[PDB]
């Protein structure tokens, strides 16, 4: 309806209505117009007169529209009851594309990362892109929405617009960028590029002579590119990790059993052991994306979950995780397909839900079967090391259960995992 706020993405309170005809409710013009710029955030109108002219009546309000709000939807204005920025801004955007995406395309944040988003796009219908999916990075800027995300494509494409860098030549992501467009109208607005170029301002010359001289041959190198490039790969779809806690707790009762079969753990300390589990996992597969990103490469293996480990873990932790992911690798190849795959690999911690939850965190286009072995058999581990010092703990104090305060004990008492999962709250 024509009664959003286009900068925080709500409906209007107070609104005020600029001379521009541009609206935004009072809490996002006091913050933006009145306190510096006065100028509108959507058109950059100035409206410094207009602001004080008003401001030193208490007429700022669109009486009419507000006092028509309340009475018309009162319902909606419940909300208004409850009424960073820019972290507000793009998780409220998440909220609204994960409810019903743009169509042809799926986009969500990096692991845990709200300003590194993947995206993927599958090639119209209408175009010669079809049957090929997609991918590109957004980067959302510290004062977003106020600037524009950088979009760029990771999957190799010819098109006059679209360069050897990925870089998309389109105006809204720059010149006509404005806070009332969405991540979901830019994704959109890259879909019809792609069924109808711009060869007048081109970013690659040669192609768009090509796409106005011999159409032709336009077409047969943009479908033999989308066959080379855009094919096997279709992504995991949904919009990242989601906000769904994932417990272990299954696999943490059994490695329990094997390092301390006569203690058992309280569902406080179960809670606890899966923030460790779930905060080890995101930052090795946050660095494993790192990686792969920064030597442009599309899988994540077992290689940089290696590198991610060294890098991450401490001193004999990293060594010793490394042994345990490598020779769970190697047990892996060296095995009977018929078996489960944590079977095959000798864990007891789920290998095809690790593999899931690496693509399902859009930490790359693709996951190979070795990484989510080697990181099931490095949090398997570290999960084993903890259970047995806060077991330990446990039996220094003479019971038989551990709680929260032999986990504290456990982590406190060793320098390496204190290194490790000291910032993690236990409380
Ligand atoms: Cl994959
Ligand atoms: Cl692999
Ligand atoms: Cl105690
Ligand atoms: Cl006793
Ligand atoms: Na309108
Ligand atoms: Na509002
Ligand atoms: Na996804
Ligand atoms: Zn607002
Ligand atoms: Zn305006």
């Amino acid at each position: 309806s024509e009664c959003q706020c286009g900068i925080c993405m709500e409906i209007l309170v107070e609104p005020v209505t600029l001379p521009c005809n541009h609206t935004l409710c009072k809490p996002c013009f006091q913050s933006t117009v009145e306190k510096a710029s006065l100028c509108c955030p959507f058109c950059r109108r100035r409206v410094s007169s207009w602001t004080r002219y008003h401001t030193r009546r208490n007429s700022l309000v669109n009486v009419e529209l507000w006092t028509i709000i309340q009475k018309h939807y009162p319902r909606e204005c419940k909300l208004r009851a409850s009424g960073g920025s820019a972290l507000k801004r793009i998780n409220k955007e998440l909220s609204d594309l994960a409810r019903d995406p743009p169509a042809q395309c799926s986009a969500g944040p990096v692991g845990d990362d709200m300003f590194h988003w993947q995206a993927t796009i599958m090639g119209p219908n209408d175009s010669p892109y079809q049957g090929g999916v997609f991918f590109l990075t957004i980067h959302f800027p510290t004062d977003y929405p106020f600037k524009p995300p950088k979009v760029a494509f990771t999957t190799r494409i010819y098109h006059p617009n679209i360069n050897s860098n990925g870089s998309i030549k389109l105006d809204i992501l720059r010149s006509q960028w404005s806070p009332a467009l969405t991540i979901s109208k830019v994704l959109l607005s890259i879909c019809s590029l792609l069924c109808d170029p711009n060869p007048d301002d081109p970013l690659v010359p040669e192609i768009a002579r090509i796409y106005k001289t011999d159409r032709d041959k336009y077409n047969r190198i943009s479908r033999e590119w989308t066959q080379k490039y855009a094919m096997g790969s279709g992504g995991s779809g949904g919009s990242g990790s989601g906000s769904r806690k994932e417990s272990y707790s299954i696999y943490v009762y059994k490695v329990l059993k094997q390092v301390h079969p006569d203690t058992g753990i309280s569902s406080k300390a179960m809670g606890i052991m899966n923030s460790f589990v779930n905060d080890i996992f995101e930052r090795i597969a946050g660095e494993a994306s790192r990686l792969a990103h920064y030597n442009k490469r599309s899988t994540i293996t077992s290689r940089e979950i290696q590198t991610a480990v060294r890098l991450l873990l401490p001193g004999e932790l990293a060594k010793h995780a490394v042994s345990e992911g490598t020779k769970a690798v190697t047990k892996y190849t060296s095995s009977a397909k018929a078996k489960t795959r944590s079977s095959r690999a000798g864990l007891q911690f789920p290998v095809g839900r690790v593999h899931r939850l690496l693509r399902k965190g859009n930490y790359s286009e693709r996951v190979g079967a070795g990484a989510p072995v080697y990181l099931a058999a490095v949090l398997e581990y570290l999960t084993a090391e903890i259970l047995e010092l806060a077991g330990n703990a446990a039996r220094d104090n003479k019971k038989t259960r551990i709680i929260p305060r032999h986990l504290q004990l456990a982590i406190r008492n060793d320098e390496e995992l204190n290194k490790l999962l000291g910032r993690v709250t236990i409380a």
